[PDB]
């Protein structure tokens, strides 16, 4: 323990070759057993308390393993668990996943999945009713207690980790038997709950709780934020351990009135996304209250600048004094990949800027170090080169250079307004009013792409695969009619990670897994410099698509935006450059489309309201300016008769944000008063007109009844008829009546004309 301690405020469980998604899904599926399942939660455990140990992490964080969400334990720990999930007689590690995974595989819905902020985690959003009664559940044991209890035993003492009340509760919603209930209301009710658990956890031997509170960083109603006093007054005392109220991924400082008289022993901030907090988050400390100084990424793949990470924990110690400054990682590493070192395939001089969860440990233990006076020279020497060589290997580390060079206006317009662009693509396509598309996918090949990845079977037998596939699935929508096809991307293994592999700037990882939600993960592809697109990425496939055809054939391609957010991406560079080079990168493969006899392009960004900054103001307004600017970069080259779709079912759509893009078609997911909405959308548009999830084939008459309601809003002349979403999902046989019915309404209404 240096004078200056170091701090873990999580660590990610999925096993460094994601042991837990493999005992789970073999759970699930009745392979393991329950002894199998919590043996490997046990084994994942120790592994990970005995390397952030070995590095020598002072505090080291415990209740942070979950065998699907942490969310999700706090409420099944709580008794929030809803009456439906109680009537199967179900154990309560089958209750658990019942509510996270559906209750259909214990019958004779799951609970809504959410973004956990803005990373890319989801949690399980808890559900609360009036006659929800929280107590402690000590049917399964008490996790957070059972888990100190077993680090403990192997000789680590740990810090229990829990979500706090405030943040547990306004993350939940009332369920759908109590409309009304306002979730914060609960926290009478909930707060003995937290006390007793946190008296348990005294009596177990935790010296101090890190108590998770990050909708801090949120614009927070008063009737949310006057309630931090009262919860913190009612959880301290001596019966329980010292508290660290814990923030991350953003700026406490709107909320700083809400926190300055709290009883609790410290903070955590993150001074990774908000450095300049420092001085007035700090200000508010008062009584010997400690704080925790985020400096090491919890959300990113770069090895930190130790000399810069060392003066910003400086800068806290002149303000509070060396004995009461902790160095932390910023938030959780949950959101990073596990060991760098598994990695066998990467250059190795970018391999050496990384850092994954397992060296982000060494680290906070090396900045800890540095400011308590340790010589940790070496380890000072080695990153202050990989800095270097690492900002030498962009075209200029010189932010003045750099803002300068990185869009005109007329780069992001096309060549003419709408209007007379409509004029060319009658004249090109000479699509007939109620022209029918799909959106992109269809019901599926999984062996020989697998088989190709194996080296079982060659490129050349792989592309004929491919091509067969593209073919049955043109063939089908020429049989059922359809104006403008797609090609199914069976080429394709996901819409982000097909881009990230190819692009310059990028490299991409073997074993860089991070959890997504439940036992889904992803292995994002890394930014590492500034991108450029160096070969035709989906021009063979089109093409080909488009040669077995006469009709239309979109080309089909992931925006920068989406691009940037599912990427780990650059730290020494604002995420506005990179949408940007992104966007370019972008445009000439849409210039090669079309180059190519591609000329109706869909380009699709559903990461956006994902990337929305988490407050309202200056970040988030530019971000919507710049979001819309760097799609119409990557499209505004292309001839006025080129037809640029994209495709919109993302939640919460922004019709602003949508309308600046200037798309000559998009379809929107919409099957109660929400055609208003889009009222006055400037271009052509196709509301979808079935919902791909619903378990029914429309009948023909109920297309027509639908696209007669739309017709009371919208002009003829900008209708495009096609479903909400992709149909991947669905049997062909659903598919083909579906689609049938839908193109026989488009042509009753093409008569009527
Ligand atoms: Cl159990
Ligand atoms: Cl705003
Ligand atoms: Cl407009
Ligand atoms: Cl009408
Ligand atoms: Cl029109
Ligand atoms: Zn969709």
């Amino acid at each position: 323990q240096s004078m200056v301690q170091s701090s873990v405020l999580g660590f990610p469980r999925i096993g460094g070759q994601r042991e837990l998604k493999k005992i789970t899904e073999a759970y699930w599926s009745g392979k393991a057993t329950v002894e199998e399942l919590l043996a490997k939660g046990k084994e994942l455990r120790e592994h990970n308390w005995k390397l952030q140990q070995k590095a020598g992490v002072d505090i080291i964080p415990s209740n942070d393993f979950s065998y699907y969400d942490q969310v999700l334990d706090l409420s099944l720990l709580f008794n929030a668990i809803p009456e439906r999930y109680t009537k199967f007689d179900l154990a309560p590690i089958d209750v658990l996943f019942a509510m996270g995974r559906g209750l259909q595989y214990y019958a004779t819905t799951a609970l809504e999945m959410v973004k956990w902020f803005d990373s890319n985690y989801h949690y399980v959003r808890p559900t609360f009713s009036h006659s929800t009664e929280f107590k402690l559940n000590t049917a399964a044991g008490i996790k957070p207690v059972d888990e100190f209890n077993e680090a403990k035993a192997l000789g680590v003492q740990t810090r229990p980790v829990i979500l706090g009340p405030v943040s547990y509760l306004y993350l939940g919603k009332a369920d759908k038997d109590s409309l009304d209930l306002e979730p914060i209301s609960l926290l009478p009710k909930i707060l003995p709950v937290y006390k007793e658990l946190l008296q348990k956890l005294k009596e177990a031997g935790a010296e101090q709780v890190q108590i998770d509170e990050p909708v801090l960083v949120l614009d927070l109603p008063e009737a949310v934020q006057s309630k931090f006093k009262e919860a913190y007054d009612a959880l301290v005392g001596a019966d329980v351990p010292e508290l660290i109220l814990t923030t991350y991924f953003g700026d406490v400082r709107p909320n700083l009135k809400a926190i300055e008289n709290l009883p609790v022993a410290g903070f955590h901030f993150d001074f990774v996304r908000v450095p300049e907090q420092l001085d007035e988050v700090a200000s508010i400390l008062k009584d010997g209250q400690t704080l925790s100084a985020g400096v090491v990424d919890g959300r990113n793949i770069w090895k930190t600048d130790f000399a810069k990470a060392s003066a910003v924990v400086q800068k806290a110690i002149e303000k509070v004094g060396k004995d009461k400054v902790v160095v932390a990682t910023s938030s959780s590493l949950l959101h990073t990949p596990v060991d760098l070192e598994s990695e066998t395939k990467l250059d190795a001089v970018i391999k050496d800027w990384f850092s994954f969860a397992t060296q982000k440990l060494d680290e906070v233990v090396v900045i800890a170090k540095n400011v308590s006076g340790e010589d940790v020279s070496k380890q000072l020497e080695a990153n202050a080169a990989s800095i270097k060589a690492r900002s030498e290997s962009s075209i200029t580390n010189d932010p003045k250079v750099q803002e300068r060079l990185t869009i005109n206006e007329a780069l992001a317009t096309r060549k003419a307004a709408f209007p007379e662009r409509l004029t060319e693509q009658k004249a090109k396509y000479n699509l007939p009013l109620f022209p029918t598309t799909t959106i992109g996918s269809f019901p599926q090949i999984r062996i020989n792409r697998n088989k190709f990845a194996k080296g079982q079977i060659t490129a050349e037998e792989y592309e004929a695969f491919i091509n067969k596939e593209i073919e049955t699935v043109v063939r089908f929508q020429e049989e059922i009619g359809l104006d403008v096809l797609v090609h199914g991307e069976p080429e394709r293994n996901d819409m982000v990670q097909y881009f990230g592999e190819q692009l310059n700037g990028f490299a991409f990882t073997t074993n860089g897994w991070v959890q997504s939600y439940g036992s889904r993960y992803v292995r994002p592809p890394i930014i590492v410099g500034d991108v450029s697109r160096p070969k035709a990425m989906t021009v063979k496939e089109s093409v080909y698509a488009q040669s077995i055809t006469s009709k239309p054939m979109k080309g089909m391609l992931t925006g920068p935006v989406t691009i940037l957010r599912w990427s780990f991406p650059r730290d020494d560079v604002s995420g506005k450059i990179q949408a940007l080079q992104l966007g370019l990168a972008l445009r000439d493969e849409v210039n090669d489309l079309e180059g190519a006899g591609i000329t109706v392009i869909q380009v699709d960004e559903p990461a956006i309201r994902e990337g929305l900054p988490l407050r309202a103001g200056k970040e988030r307004s530019d971000y919507l300016n710049w979001a819309a600017q760097s799609f119409r970069v990557a499209t505004s080259g292309v001839e006025n008769s080129t037809q640029i779709h994209s495709h919109f079912c993302y939640s919460d759509l922004d019709p602003n944000h949508i309308k600046a893009l200037d798309a000559d078609v998009v379809s929107i997911e919409f099957s109660p008063n929400y055609i208003q909405e889009f009222s006055e959308y400037p271009n052509h548009i196709g509301l979808g007109l079935f919902d791909i999830h619903s378990p029914r084939i429309p009948s023909k008459q109920e297309f027509v009844s639908r696209i007669e309601e739309i017709l009371k809003v919208y002009p003829a002349s900008k209708f495009w008829v096609n479903p909400d979403c992709g149909l991947k999902t669905r049997g062909w046989p659903e598919v083909k009546e579906s689609l049938t019915n839908m193109v026989e309404a488009a042509k009753e209404f093409r008569a009527k004309y």
